[PDB]
């Protein structure tokens, strides 16, 4: 008979750690169907098939498959969640590690993934992930022309999941219960909001006041957050952490999916938002069904509107950089 | 061949609306063996049936079943969970429902039920949900003899969660991202902490700011929190709320039998927070392996004051007369 | 702004325990936004405002609403649950509860709801649960107008689900890995097919050699399999059962919803099958995105061919009788 | 303050890819708390952080972490699975992979394993992943030492997933309701037994009347499910499966750790089954919370007795080798 409920369908476009990994979630929830794209031939075949075998063993039915052209891959796809590109620089060592580094490798390839994006599934909502993070989103929204509600940037959840499991360490209590939340650029300024901290909406003052934790332990577990990325990528040796990021992803697209309208921090499009306008940044924001249905507007202080200026000064200069070098086609 | 991992066991004392539905819930995610207790003959035993025939459609394997002595449902209990009693007075017209009415009828179902877990499950973690709450649990922790971290009762995740969808709705986000908070006495004179409110930990101030909620809109939230209890006993006509209560007490029940230390406001026992000793009431608290691992004395303004001592008055009220009732 | 993924859409057309109940589901798993109707007022609106309470406290979000009007409850239901009606004869003793007694006070009501998604939600896949079942199924099928693959009846799983549970116990195995299944007509001429069970694809008759069950155990799980509504009926004093019939039917209306599909006997349309022609009766089937996408037809053997026959004989008989005595408005 | 209710504990022994999406999915699910234990120093630090990230992403509470030692990493571990060892021999082609060849690399690791899990945690439920399969089991059922009952191997529940996925895509079905099972030794020689195979409880034997699929196509069912570990190598480039694989040793796991009592195949060890002594080789099984509580002895017919041989002679040769070699 004629097909009335159409599973969801998310486009991984790259099938590296964080491709390979996002599938594994949608297969063992059952969340959408599967493609698995990526330059790498082979390889997304089979992933493609051992998440196939997943579906089984967990007792769930979405299709998983590997699709080799732009077309194949996109076209009908709810969400496309792109992490295609570089996680590090052949040759730096591990100790220099950046994410700014990689923006010549993943500039012009998220460009053209935008372009293809337009061309087969602009009605879709992009879910960038490659490095430089926000630069990239931007890059993404010029290219693939879709309207800004339908782009974000993953990034901040994990910054925020990072930031909230090391809190609830401190605390004892469940990170479930710890809204802690990272703003800005992903990177070395990136905005840990210590003075947000709250354990079930209580402010993390009063576990200062009662002795439970002290501001100099908070702020480490900041700046902790802020290198957590390296710290990894050094624990690692080979590529960068991908368990995190893929879950934050996913939850991300679930909230849109199932438009749950989540308050989740991601880089969206700034429209005059804490003074910025014309691009992207990470920022408080509500996804649902209709995308980005708000961007979260935090009331800072001197000191977290200055940390800010230099989270926003990164991504300027970076997006500056890029449109500066870039192609004209 | 020797049992290793014996599933969690969880003793249903009282198996009516919100005990049946736990079991559910129990059933449902395949969270531990359920025993259903009740002094009503027959009943349990259809509920334990239907709820073992859940099981088998969702593919869960959890033993559900109907026991009658208090030694058999009791015994090897991780954690009890207690609903016996009345929820309505007998001809009591239903605008005139008060939890506290109910106090010289399950008085003395509480303090039985005490006795024997005294008796037969000493170890066990007691979650209370018969009312009136607070009072309850008192007489349950005088009867049982369990450490005061053993016992706790639920009333105030249902009142947070309520107030939790009201401003939910309000700001178009999940619940999941509101926190909101009620303490004190579950009754008419809880306290919604309006202050508290946040957004993923974002103050609600900004959003009454940014015009996305007025302070008058979140005082009515906070007023229809307190009588939303009242609210549904008028709509279902008989009886009173269940599914979001066997949530909460489930809720609670995992957080203590999975050691997930959530943040879950609760009765519990007051070591002198606010000036308050000997008594149960509703506070911010940490649930578990080790029971209530700790209890949040919130800072409180001019006017949550106010109705907190309102609320300590309550239940000292009635833990008066269930005293002069004994 | 625009809305892009909007959620699933499930109505409740009876708000008693089993309606109530499958609203809970809905709510816990987040599956879709639910509304309640029921010709009782007052109750839908407090048992609405219950589940969305659980909600928060489970920390999902869908809307669930109670609706007085036919059009505001079925409008945009992307799946339709029917459980308004009778459930045991006023006065009739519990020793005496019969579910084709329930005929002249359910035909009328059942016959009325579907005229309403015939004009509100034509699109919609049907789910009956009221009894008698199988001729409840018929006249919502000739009432609704909807193609025959978009509605079943929900019976068959449960009768399956208790038949599974009983051997579950017997084997010690989780009823995950039981397949047991039981056809024909939901009432005393049901049919438990013992021959048929398996234990993960593996047949019971070699439980039976190696002394792990006797033939009579079996017999009296299909006995007690046939008897269980009656059993519960006995026992709760008022009502019946409540619980596993509401997992059973969202079980089934997820398999429709997310085209999982999943194998589930219920009641569906013949067209062939078994020697039968226009009428519904309990067989395994395939519920997907496009609703029954296959009935399957089993190699029944004499004695289950006799059993058979007489729950299609029931059915047929209450179906003439029904046509019958139907009023034209 | 006294801890009642502790999480379970699962230790992965061996922290590549199988071993750090194992722990994935017990953060992912709030299974238990994960200890990652690998020889190599660094990697497995690094994928605990993550995966403790992941228990705030996703709302869960369990402690992942990593432990130099065997001492740290076994002690209190309710779960053992193993995963430590070498996936292909160093310069051997893609088209020559075979698991047999990884004997002389990994039966000295499991077999320093078995000795230190004897030592730290000589009560948990052994659950071997590493290559030879069925050969490793037994090498570590000796140097552990562990119950007869409390040791496993996972193989079968993955080879039996790909046959599930299989022969649902030619029915058009969820693979949850495809009972489809591969016996024997994990490998060229594994017994994929179609003549089994049912949807839903139903004969197969129907679907192929019906035409739904043909004798024809589950032949090559079979055929692609014993050779879909060599075509995901060759497709990977580097390494081996590991999502599939994974999610079916926790699924053994949990259906030991919540008492579930599964009916899965997995490789047990053998007290007489098809003749059949002193070995582990793969039987339909069920697992609960007395870790292998049963053994299903399926009738087999010629083909399947004959195909059942060579996978009994492939293992026979492999522990033959392997109580030659240490
Ligand atoms: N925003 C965040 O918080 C966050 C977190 C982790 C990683 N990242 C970034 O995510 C990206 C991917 O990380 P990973 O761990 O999956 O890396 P990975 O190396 O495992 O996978 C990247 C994949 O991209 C593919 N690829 C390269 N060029 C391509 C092209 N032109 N078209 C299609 N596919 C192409 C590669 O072949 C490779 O399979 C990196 O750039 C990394 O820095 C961001
Ligand atoms: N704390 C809260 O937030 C909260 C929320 C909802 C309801 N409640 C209270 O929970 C209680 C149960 O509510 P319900 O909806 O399940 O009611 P219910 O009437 O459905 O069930 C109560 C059950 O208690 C049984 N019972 C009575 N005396 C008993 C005895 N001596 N021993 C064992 N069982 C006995 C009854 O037979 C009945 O089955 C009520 O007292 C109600 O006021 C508290
Ligand atoms: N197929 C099965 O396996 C199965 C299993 C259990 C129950 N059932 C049947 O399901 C039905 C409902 O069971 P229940 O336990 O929920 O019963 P219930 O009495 O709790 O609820 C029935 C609800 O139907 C409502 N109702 C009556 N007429 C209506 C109308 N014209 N429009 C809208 N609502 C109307 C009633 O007001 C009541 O709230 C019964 O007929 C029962 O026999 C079938
Ligand atoms: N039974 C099955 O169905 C099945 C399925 C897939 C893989 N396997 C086998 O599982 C094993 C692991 O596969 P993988 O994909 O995780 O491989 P992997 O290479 O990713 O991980 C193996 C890990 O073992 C560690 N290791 C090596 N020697 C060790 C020692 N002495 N002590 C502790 N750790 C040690 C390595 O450092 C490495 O991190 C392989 O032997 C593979 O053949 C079995
Ligand atoms: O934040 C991280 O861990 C990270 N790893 O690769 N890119 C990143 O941003
Ligand atoms: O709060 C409620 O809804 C309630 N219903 O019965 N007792 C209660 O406390
Ligand atoms: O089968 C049952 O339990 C039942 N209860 O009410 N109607 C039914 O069919
Ligand atoms: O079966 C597999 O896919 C496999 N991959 O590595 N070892 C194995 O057994």
């Amino acid at each position: 008979p004629a097909l009335v409920q159409r599973r969801k369908k998310v486009a991984m476009i790259g099938s590296g750690m964080i491709g390979g990994t996002m599938g594994y979630l949608c297969a063992l929830r059952e969340l959408a169907d599967v493609v698995l794209y990526d330059v790498v031939k082979g390889m997304p075949e089979g992933k493609a098939l051992d998440l196939s075998h997943v579906t089984s063993v967990v007792d769930t039915n979405v299709s998983v498959r590997a699709e080799y052209s732009y077309e194949a891959a996109l076209t009908g796809a709810d969400c496309v969640i792109v992490t295609a590109g570089l996680t590090k620089v052949p040759g730096k060592p591990d100790s220099e590690w950046s994410r700014n580094d990689l923006l010549p490798f993943n500039s012009k390839i998220i460009r053209e993934i935008g372009q293809n994006i337009k061309k087969y599934c602009p009605k879709t909502f992009i879910i960038v992930v490659t490095n430089p993070l926000d630069c990239m989103v931007k890059v993404m929204c010029e290219a693939s022309g879709v309207p800004t509600n339908m782009i974000c940037g993953m990034a901040c959840m994990l910054d925020s999941g990072r930031f909230r499991r090391y809190v609830a360490d401190a605390l004892s209590v469940s990170p479930r219960d710890v809204q802690a939340t990272v703003i800005g650029t992903h990177g070395d300024c990136m905005v840990p909001l210590v003075r947000y901290i709250t354990v079930n909406g209580y402010p993390i003052q009063k576990f200062i006041k009662d002795g439970v934790v002290t501001e100099k332990q908070l702020e480490e577990i900041a700046e902790h957050t802020k290198v957590s990325g390296g710290e990894i990528v050094r624990f690692l040796g080979q590529g960068s952490a991908y368990y995190a990021p893929a879950a934050s992803a996913v939850a991300m697209a679930t909230s849109f999916l199932n438009d749950e309208k989540r308050v989740i921090p991601c880089s969206v499009y700034c429209n005059g938002e804490y003074g910025l306008k014309d691009m992207f940044i990470g920022l408080p924001a509500v996804i649902g069904g209709a995308g980005i249905e708000r961007v979260i507007e935090l009331e800072l202080n001197e000191e977290e509107k200055k940390q800010f200026q230099k989270s926003v000064d990164d991504v300027m200069a970076l997006n500056k950089a890029v449109a500066a070098l870039q192609a004209p086609g």
